[PDB]
């Protein structure tokens, strides 16, 4: 698996000394790097290759300001780089390509304002006292902010990379796609026993966490059947060729005029050609791996149940808490490299290859391998509290236009790889997200 490319684990707020915050710094800045020299022209920059997102110009500067403004917030820093810039590069969610449609700089002034944020940095690093443990109340709450800001926008420029022309972009020496070995396994119906979940992170938790994490709730999940693996490419090319995409009665009149109007056909990284679907990997174009977890908005996840019928439905936040970690719990950092997590491939896996990622629920892939959709509306828990660093994280999308999902992708890193990370889209984006169907029997 991908091992020239290595991303180091998350660390415990206890453990954050300035030592090892200035390799888990040095290692989440390199990653970024080596994803954004990918792109060979500096005219692509300016091009937003997702209708609904910024131009690639914005996410190169992006993930520096936002150092730099929390830092100052805290006092850690007296005076940023370039005020300009730090504005330009903070405001990053619409509805339409209509709402998303500035004078921006050149490549080079981006990268000359990333290389003197990175030394700031590293010299606050180096000249402050990381007296532990470290804590939402301490000033470097803004670092663990910055870094693990960083590593999530590593993912979501990904997708911006993924949807470029292969023509545009280069492979990262490393960068390693998992295999295939063709067909899937039959996908069975498990039960999950039923049980009493707690959603929610407490305050004093040893793990930077972001303030939609925080909270308390007591759930009572009933049993419930759901599929031990992931929907299959090979599953989903069964929906199509049944005409999934041509049935009304499979959507709702919503997720219907949203396929008509992009006029889709099938998944977003599929093409038809040569009577055959080729699937868009990072960087190439390869044979559709039928034994991948197919890769879906939200829409088509339901569209997908509906052809399924028999009141097929996907899970609650607490449904998949209860599948993925019981009732019961201590993070142990290191089971990450138990799931297609962290970059242990720059690709999904195909499901149940890693023997090591079947949850005591017997559900595969539950973390990892790609986020899965969840019916839920993204919601504050019991509890919750915006951090005065970041104000507007997670308090604007609590609207019921904002679908959940959860377990991290093979891209994923940092805290976002750990249970309390809680993540949300709009149900028409396209991330490094499937699904799994359930059943109430
Ligand atoms: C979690 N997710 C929906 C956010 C993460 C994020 C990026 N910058 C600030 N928050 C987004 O992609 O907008
Ligand atoms: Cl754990
Ligand atoms: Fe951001
Ligand atoms: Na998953």
């Amino acid at each position: 698996h991908m091992s020239f490319i290595k991303s180091q684990l998350p660390i415990f707020l206890n453990n954050c000394t300035q030592d090892s915050v200035i390799n888990y710094f040095q290692n989440s800045w390199e990653l970024e790097n080596i994803l954004m020299r990918s792109i060979i022209d500096d005219e692509t920059f300016y091009i937003n290759p997702d209708p609904l997102r910024n131009p690639l110009i914005f996410y190169l500067g992006h993930s520096a300001a936002f150092y730099i403004n929390k830092l100052i917030r805290v006092e850690l820093l007296e005076k940023g780089i370039n005020s300009d810039y730090e504005i330009l590069f903070e405001f990053g969610d619409p509805e339409n390509a209509e709402e998303l449609n500035i004078n921006w700089p050149d490549v080079r002034q981006v990268w000359d304002y990333r290389n003197k944020a990175y030394e700031v940095i590293l010299e606050v690093i180096k000249n402050t006292t990381f007296d532990l443990p470290i804590h939402a109340s301490h000033p470097l709450w803004a670092l663990m902010m910055g870094m693990e800001h960083q590593r999530i926008h590593f993912e979501t420029s990904s997708m911006l990379l993924r949807q470029l022309p292969t023509e545009k972009v280069e492979k990262p020496q490393g960068w390693q796609y998992a295999p295939s070995q063709g067909v899937p396994n039959t996908n069975k119906m498990i039960l999950v026993e039923g049980g009493t979940v707690t959603l929610g992170k407490a305050k004093d938790n040893p793990l930077y966490g972001w303030d939609c994490e925080y909270g308390d709730r007591l759930v009572k999940v009933d049993s419930f059947f759901a599929s031990q693996y992931l929907v299959t490419n090979g599953e989903f090319l069964e929906f199509i060729n049944r005409k999934g995409y041509e049935t009304q009665s499979y959507w709702n009149e919503k997720s219907w005029q949203w396929k008509e109007e992009n006029k889709v056909k099938n998944p977003k990284f599929w093409q038809f050609n040569n009577g055959k679907y080729s699937y868009r990997a990072m960087f190439d174009e390869i044979p559709l791996p039928l034994d991948w977890p197919v890769e879906v908005n939200y829409y088509e996840a339901m569209a997908y149940c509906g052809w399924k019928g028999k009141g097929t439905r996907l899970m609650s936040e607490a449904e998949w808490n209860l599948a993925a970690y019981g009732s019961n719990y201590q993070v142990d950092i290191e089971k990450v490299n138990d799931y297609n997590l962290n970059l242990k491939f720059g690709s999904p896996s195909p499901v149940g290859l890693v023997k090591t990622a079947q949850s005591h629920s017997g559900l595969w892939d539950l973390r990892g391998n790609v986020w899965e959709w969840l019916d839920e509306n993204f919601h504050p828990l019991p509890g919750f509290e915006p951090h005065f660093l970041y104000e507007d994280n997670s308090a604007p999308f609590f609207d019921n236009n904002h679908k959940m999902m959860l377990g991290g992708a093979w891209v994923t890193q940092g805290t976002e790889t750990l249970k309390y990370y809680r993540n949300w889209f709009r149900p028409n984006f396209y991330q490094h997200a499937g699904f799994r169907i359930v059943t109430n029997h």
